């Protein structure tokens, strides 16, 4: 129905009794659980998060230093598993995620073009990370390793390029 000034100039006490209707889907999304009402409420914001939170990372831990630019990865694998608790399962794409992927390498620079010493050290370092990410809690089928550019076989081209 239209509570548009309620048909009648009485609605000043008639509230926006309208709505609740959800076509085919009355309250069971499952596919798509966003966590507002309004078909992409995360508008290139919260789902961008699992970028800027990386992003920013090295920006807000005092530069892309030896302990920051492991936090930043660390921190987007924490956020794995949390947003799996969420509307989530830890994952995203199987094509478009590689994308961000191969971007997450090249903003903390380290497993991208410097990737030679340090880099064997971090395919143990990440290896645990991925170990890590799934002690933190578990949902049984939370560790997306995608089919190579997941941020890690860029570890084993660094000392094996």
């Amino acid at each position: 129905s239209g509570n548009y000034l309620g048909v009648s100039q009485n609605f000043g006490r008639i509230a926006p009794v309208t709505g609740g209707t959800a076509g085919i889907s009355v309250g069971v999304p499952g596919y798509l659980r966003t966590p507002s009402s309004t078909i992409l409420a995360p508008s290139n914001a919260q789902i961008i998060s699992l970028g800027l939170q990386t992003t920013l990372a090295p920006v807000l831990s005092s530069s892309g230093l030896s302990s920051a630019s492991a936090s930043a990865r660390v921190s987007s694998l924490a956020q794995s598993l949390a947003s799996a608790l969420s509307t989530s399962r830890g994952t995203l794409s199987l094509s478009t995620f590689l994308n961000l992927l191969s971007s997450i390498s090249s903003e903390i620079r380290a497993s991208t073009s410097l990737d030679g010493t340090q880099a064997t050290v971090e395919v143990l370092l990440e290896a645990l990370a991925a170990l890590l990410q799934v002690i933190n809690g578990a949902q049984i089928t939370d560790v997306n390793v995608s089919s190579v550019p997941s941020v890690n076989a860029a570890l084993v081209s660094a000392l094996v390029a």
